């Protein structure tokens, strides 16, 4: 995240880590048992870390689960990055507690002008490299469709929806990749893709949860 804050410990407590011997990517825990990602997070051999903030000191509230499963979305494109999500089921289920506490997933798609938070453990800056030890954090508007449909020279699909600034300094970036953007109370966003992080004219794209709530609940009710 660069232009956010210091969460603070466990404030974002729906957030993880996914590891694989280093953190490569964020996730949100939407019940005790199952993690929403991005479907470019994919990778085999993947623990999820709950209760985090710290990477790389365990302070006492962690829950560190391997994968069981993943599922990448049937339709997904890397091409495209249409479909830019992924579930992973848990091995066991995660203790849930005011620390780690799972996020709702929302009945709406949420509207433009709404501010929405973004978190995650990446690159803070937008030129060059600092990978931040605890969680960031990044208040957002979702941008116009027209913005976002003009803010690149590739394609946006009716999937993806942009939240930040046009002016530049605040987005999200390289490992933040999977994580939450939470508006209205509810999953709103998965952290998808962005040209670099936080240039002006070029915000952050992100894969709208609202499209694929029917497909997260028939899989979940059924794995
Ligand atoms: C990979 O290096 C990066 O710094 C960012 C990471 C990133 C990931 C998710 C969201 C954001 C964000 N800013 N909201 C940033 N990605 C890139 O910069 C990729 N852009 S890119 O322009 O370099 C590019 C374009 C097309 C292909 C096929 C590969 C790479
Ligand atoms: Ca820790």
């Amino acid at each position: 995240i660069v232009g956010g804050y210091t969460c603070g410990a466990n404030t974002v407590p729906y957030q993880v880590s996914l590891n694989s011997g280093y953190h490569f990517c964020g996730g949100s825990l939407i019940n005790s048992q199952w993690v929403v990602s991005a479907a470019h997070c994919y990778k085999s051999g993947i623990q999820v870390r709950l209760g985090e903030d710290n990477i790389n000191v365990v302070e006492g509230n962690e829950q560190f689960i391997s994968a069981s499963k993943s599922i990448v979305h049937p339709s997904y494109n890397s091409e495209t990055y249409n479909n830019d999500i992924m579930l992973i089921k848990l091995k066991s289920a995660a203790s849930l507690x005011s620390r780690v506490a799972s996020i709702s997933l929302p009945t709406s798609c949420a509207s433009a002008g709404t501010q929405c938070l973004i978190s995650g453990w990446g690159n803070t800056k937008s030129s060059g490299t600092s990978y931040p030890d605890v969680l960031k954090c990044l208040k957002a508007p979702i941008l116009s469709d027209s913005s976002c449909k003009s803010a690149s020279s590739f394609i946006i699909t009716s999937n993806m929806f942009c939240v930040g600034y046009l002016e530049g300094g605040k987005d999200a970036c390289q490992g933040d990749s999977g994580g939450p953007v939470v508006c209205s109370g509810k999953l709103q966003g998965i952290v998808s893709w962005g040209e670099g992080c936080a240039q002006k004219n070029k915000p952050g794209f992100y894969t709208k949860v609202c499209n694929y709530v029917s497909w997260i609940k028939q899989t979940i009710a059924s794995n």
